């Protein structure tokens, strides 16, 4: 039984002045690199406690002792988010029934049929940089960004956002994009009800009938004509729990659209951004995925079959979540007085962060050389230790998404690997922009086309 390590408290300040950054998760990390795998964390009216060691953190995944708690963000996401599956306590009725209806939506198999709707904004992308005039240049994250928001759209309720036909997005996604922000923004605001900021919750209750508005005229729009689809949509309105065998109601299923496009379009986004970012600046690693690509990938687009051949592509994506897992830490809170690693006692509701790029910089896991970027070190996905290995969460809270967004991004890539040569024509200076996700702000490349044929 030991004090929990802690960093320098400020008087009534304690430790906020240490996180006096834009980027508090590097911070965080930072902090972690000089007290270890536990630290206690208080500012004026909170305290949370950092993990950041495989041994402790798989203590933290025990189901029976820590279930996943809703952080301040999740809270304010939660105003246009609602009761979808994100940003639900696990103990909620509508939690429950949207997982055993939605999971079997999620799972590999079900990617077969999602697959050829993403093939298709995947064409339109590379179609986009086929295109660009020699001395142009790409924005990653930028076009990413279009892809995922549009994928998720086609994929999940048949909607076109068509991002690649504009230059200012769709005013759903504005307002979406607008509506994070906000929540986002809501976390540092010193005086909340203060006048100033009476424009911005006019404009957050605007985008939020915005959301609604267009999401509840689909749902209306379907429930009406009866077309079927290879929707998630479709799904919903004809899945039933098989527990309680009730199905979702509009509103919800509404929730969970919304819910979809914003656990999923960032976060996959940053995933794309930074395995490229980590290839150009390893020529001799993205050599060695454009050789699988070239391999795999005869078809002119890609099958489902194919995808799942892409196995170094997947390492190079798993190793970039390693490094920069885009959703950075997950909260958690104690559901009875407990110890933590037979040293440190918390009691029920004591709030735990799992800090998920420290996690993955454990040496004792991962060898000394954490800070390289080797896709080799996932060549034996089973000999990685319980639990070491958590871009996506854990547990019933896992992320739902996960085998969409790897077969999206694996897609992706290696379609993006077989059609073009890569320069990093700026040398860019990685810099990691957090919102509630990671990305690397700024990164532009430029993409010689290969001359290889795309399909009908
Ligand atoms: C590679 C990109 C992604 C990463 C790194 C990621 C990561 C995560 C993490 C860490 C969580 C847990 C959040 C928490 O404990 O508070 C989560 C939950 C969730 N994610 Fe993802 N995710 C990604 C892509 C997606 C995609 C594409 C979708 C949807 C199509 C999605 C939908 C969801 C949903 C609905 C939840 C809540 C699941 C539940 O609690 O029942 N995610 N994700």
């Amino acid at each position: 039984i030991k004090e929990m390590p802690q960093p320098k408290t400020f008087g009534e300040l304690k430790n906020l002045p240490l996180l006096n950054t834009d980027k508090p998760v590097q911070a965080l990390m930072k902090i972690a690199d000089e007290l270890g795998e536990i630290f206690k964390f208080e500012a004026p009216g909170r305290v949370t406690c950092y993990l950041s060691s495989q041994r402790l953190i798989k203590e933290a995944c025990d189901e029976s002792r820590f279930d996943k708690n809703l952080s301040q963000a999740l809270k304010f996401v939660r105003d246009f988010a609602g009761d979808g599956l994100l940003t639900s306590w696990t103990h909620e009725k509508n939690w429950k029934k949207a997982h055993n209806i939605l999971l079997p939506s999620f799972s590999q198999q079900a990617m077969k049929g999602y697959h050829a709707m993403m093939v298709d904004i995947a064409v339109q992308l590379v179609q986009k940089w086929e295109r660009l005039n020699a001395d142009e240049h790409i924005e990653v994250p930028e076009d990413m960004t279009r892809l995922t928001l549009d994928t998720i759209g086609l994929c999940g309720f048949n909607y076109r956002f068509n991002s690649f036909y504009r230059d200012q997005p769709h005013p759903f996604i504005t307002s979406m994009v607008r509506a994070l922000d906000e929540a986002m923004n809501k976390l540092q605001r010193a005086n909340p009800d203060d006048p100033a900021y009476d424009e911005n919750k006019r404009q957050f209750q605007e985008d939020i009938k915005v959301m609604n508005d267009l999401v509840d005229k689909i749902i209306a729009d379907r429930k009406a004509s009866g077309e079927q689809s290879d929707d998630l949509l479709t799904h919903m309105l004809n899945g039933k729990d098989p527990e309680t065998g009730e199905p979702l109601d509009d509103e919800n299923i509404r929730y969970q659209i919304i819910t979809f496009l914003i656990a999923g379009h960032e976060s996959t986004s940053g995933l794309l951004s930074f395995a490229l970012y980590f290839l150009v600046k390893n020529p001799h690693v993205l050599q060695k995925a454009a050789e699988e690509a070239a391999r795999v990938l005869v078809d002119p687009v890609p099958s489902y079959k194919q995808v799942k051949q892409l196995k170094y592509v997947g390492m190079v994506l798993n190793e970039a979540l390693r490094l920069w897992p885009t959703a950075p830490a997950f909260s958690l809170y104690a559901k009875e007085d407990t110890v933590l690693g037979g040293e440190y006692p918390l009691e029920k509701g004591d709030e735990l962060m799992v800090l998920i790029p420290q996690l993955h910089r454990d040496k004792t896991i991962w060898g000394d050389d954490v800070e390289e970027f080797r896709p080799e070190r996932f060549e034996n996905p089973s000999a990685i230790p319980q639990h070491a290995f958590k871009p996506f969460g854990n547990g019933q809270r896992a992320c739902i998404g996960q085998q969409f967004a790897l077969h999206e991004a694996t897609l992706v890539l290696g379609m993006m690997l077989k059609h073009f040569d890569f320069e990093d024509h700026t040398n860019y200076e990685l810099d990691i922009k957090e919102t509630l996700l990671l990305k690397p702000e700024g990164f532009v490349v430029k993409a010689k086309s290969k001359k290889i044929p795309l399909g009908g």
